């Protein structure tokens, strides 16, 4: 059985062919994505791997798999054209919430410890002194507020529970399995009474712009935003004024709305990249890392592992689909 | 029954009167350090308690103090240097000290320094910042914290604190200590010197300062330990011989390092106004590098510990002048 | 909207009435099973509420219910086994999938932190012997410098490890599956591996033919012999013979049991012959290094809320045109 | 430097062999307490070690233990009432903390049990054959409970960590502030304990006005649904006060590993009826109480500590230190 990989980085590499000679299975791969210029390469495959950057619209594409013999397309992480495909597609739902879990409470311990603060006092005023209103306080005296928890807001409660924290969330869906974890309750009371607020819930319509004015000054003036699920939770410009108006103390954030423009790419000129960003990262308060909550090596070995394990899974006869 | 208080800073105040209800004492406050001109004040008190800048220099100062009748100079610190103490037993006198203030305050900067560290985010930053870069790249991959080990020198309070800390987060924790404490054996695993620097992902220092542990962290210790591995001081800047840090860093013998004290760190820290002629090359040295944190001594510095230095200080003497004496008296 | 619910407790009651003066609803109740002549009440119905303990045999309950315009038949338990499906052409069917991970892991963890103490065996030298000294074979240790070994990790098999884990001690585990959000608690490895490293082995596989008899001979005198066998899950995984054996001859330490195979004519049964209750259970019982409980492993407060509550919520989405995950 | 040893038991002889292999001593061992017959052995000695069970008060030992040129009396217990500082004039050392999670995880344990209610179906299992789930036996997640620490030291701060860990929420009253332990415990008033813990453990030192602390009045305060756990010291509790209160439903269960007046039978064997107590007999028939013969201590740690402590004690004082595990 052979397989065909796209969108592939150096670093999933090493992973690919640990599994490719662990499970003694054939694997062809490339770094472009995969177009009908590089169809020709899923021959005799038993399936196509992508980690798709872009839509794969087009749709000879799928001619060509199921005329190639390929039985599966499997992402490694909704750029598929479901219509077209009737192949069996599958995804990666879970690669390690620990993950994001880690950046997020790392985000928050740093902003609270207000490191950022005492570094711009130390370097741009000459100033190595202790003020009253830097001082900081333990996180078990805290009580840390989710907005939303799936896998990864959980894995954020387990820690925060561990480290002595009350946690506090409010989530559509009850899963009683998290109640030694947190305490369910509303979104308002959530943001009233949190002082490190996390966002965790997903991306619909619905929930674009959740987190705009209103809810910043129904912010603890003293609490820290931490947002590292999807920008488009976060009206940035609101975020923006927040900050300035001192409505909240900080925001740590892995994302930001309209990041694709910048994020991912390199040499870019001050004119493109935006002054939003280009005003948070200045700000003390403030740290922003790109979009790279998910990087440990777990979640690129997951990436691609499940995915071919899966893959051999479906050249014979799992829950991906 | 009095007391009276010295080096009151504001942030102090409401933990002071606070006290003073909880427990019925008289309190006279003051700004102030303690010398001749001062002393006044403690009449008919029991004990003065202080926060010091300086050396208590005069002799008249304890002289008449035992003759006031104080019992004990409480300080509101850990550091008990301040004080003459030829003259505090030439004149009858206690001196308590608070040595326990707040270890999570420290453990959890600890923490959250290694976990900066970590994740490669100030490394990150500056790619962004400086490179106008922004992508992943291989070197800058992090991992998570329940696939490492975690090493400590020293596991005193803070050293414990930290490894219920990293332990309750899954990670593996190894420890030296001169001494054996079957308290923290569910938190950590106690094996020799060597090895924790040998075998950890992060080395912490918690060990106490002394001669004999000046420089403990020097060139050879850091060739030991993993190019991956970040040091992490969050105790006292003598342990750490600082040439030897920068040359390690720079010679990426460790991957990074996080540090709340400096060696020589006494006559920047704590003051402002300063030129760049009154601030080390040592330390703008460390402070450009994107896998260097330094806080300025601050891992202390919550209202919990501030709290517990008024507290902990007025109820010691408070026991000292109900005919007690309480553990934090100095010998 | 009107659901109706059969097989209630008096410890539901309380619940029920909770989430039907907070969702504006009728619920009609009763402590008898579904059957030709109680089909009667599930008039008007969005929907009917069971928790079975026989199968609903009788057609024309189903016809009757699709005949009432009854939209689907709501289960509390996890076991959905006492519906024939066939007959279900006519009606939906959900099952309460998680109620407490948690009340299984805490019963899990005390029958283990319990025989680890040896209280049972001091008991039985304190009352029998009248000897309170305390021997060489009853020294005992902290969890801390232990390991746990997990046959199968669900939501329960984690729950697990995560208290175990918390208090220090080291968990290995079997499944066949991977889950990546359990790695912090736990570490994956073979069946072999964790029956031969582990002091405690607890079992959270599921009941499936090809699992039947997972522990027998082979596997306790694989054991250490100072290792304690926990089943919390299912009786039918282990053989009672077997275990028997191993617990006489010191092949294992001692055993935590809320399940036996065979367990369904006493357990849930009172007023009992000393015939009507099996010899297997009556000799396991009488051994101070055993503990057994009856199938009480679910049994708490947070069980019965979400068993009622879930349940009902799902049929009032179903009410809506609603169709929550659990359907089966 | 060569040592003697007092009191040995079976089991420490391991640790000892294995620290006097390690460190270049030789040691003499014999089961007998220290008198005058079995001091001849200590000649030669720098240091001896004893596991007291009642005083040493012949006076020809101490002096001859000084014309043997012995330095200390090295103790492997907390427990010094047994040597006369009259005579000492000598040092004397004791083990002061061996291993806190021992009694702490017996704490937990006894607790667990009792709040699973494991003694309670016991009781109907086996005496009423009914093998039901009734109301009363209803369990509850320990996260969702409350736990009250009357006193706090290195156990009952141990018993905070493994209780919070779980999820429960800790609450404790201290003459003491323990700025270490505000991670895992609220600190709080004796009163508040009672009145608003789920479970309530003792950890107060025993002194002459902590005897019979909890009593009557404190009972009464507690709740129907609390449980009382004693790994304490037994004279901390009014037996007769507790018997009553269990009778009455003043509390609902109890765990106990000490009793007011347990040094009669503790550790004894084979006692006749009327050796062991009415008081005892009443409460160890009540399947809502626990009782271990003050084994809480009894690990594979605990012995090795209270060995290897004072044997490198006694070492570092041989080669001229003085360890603060001297008491004068």
């Amino acid at each position: 059985t052979k397989i065909a990989m796209y969108n592939v980085s150096p670093i999933e590499v090493p992973y690919i062919e640990d599994w490719a000679k662990k499970n003694d299975v054939e694997i062809k791969t490339t770094d472009q994505a995969l177009t009908s210029a590089t169809v020709d390469l899923a021959e005799g495959c038993s399936s196509v791997s992508l980690k798709p950057l872009g839509p794969v619209d087009e749709e000879v594409v799928y001619q060509k798999l199921s005329e190639y013999g390929v039985k599966c397309i499997g992402l490694r992480i909704n750029t598929i054209n479901f219509d077209w495909t009737k192949l069996l597609v599958t995804n990666v739902p879970v690669y390690s919430p620990r993950a994001i879990a880690e950046m997020t409470v790392t985000q928050a311990m740093y902003l609270l410890r207000k490191i950022g603060e005492f570094r711009y006092r130390m370097d741009h005023d000459h100033d190595f002194t202790w003020p009253s209103n830097l001082i900081s306080n333990e996180i078990y005296n805290l009580t840390v507020g989710l907005i939303g928890v799936g896998h990864i807001g959980s894995a954020v409660a387990e820690i925060f529970s561990a480290m002595g924290a009350k946690v506090i969330a409010y989530d559509v869906a009850y899963n009683p399995e998290f109640e030694p974890f947190l305490t369910y309750t509303d979104f308002d009371t959530v943001l009233k009474e949190a002082d490190i607020v996390s966002l965790h819930t997903p991306l619909f319509p619905s929930t674009e712009n959740m987190i705009g004015e209103k809810q910043l000054k129904e912010m603890k003036k003293s609490a820290y935003l931490i947002n590292c699920a999807r920008g488009e939770l976060v009206d940035t410009g609101a975020l923006i004024k927040a900050l300035q108006d001192g409505e909240i103390a900080g925001a740590g954030l892995d994302t930001l709305a309209g990041e694709s423009s910048y994020f991912g790419h390199t040499g870019l000129t001050d004119s493109e990249i935006p002054e939003d960003y280009k005003t948070l990262a200045k700000m003390p308060n403030v740290v922003i890392t790109p979009h790279s909550a998910f990087y440990t090596e777990t979640s690129i070995r997951n990436m691609v592992q499940i995915c071919l394990t899966d893959q051999l899974t479906i050249a014979k006869g799992p829950r991906s689909i």
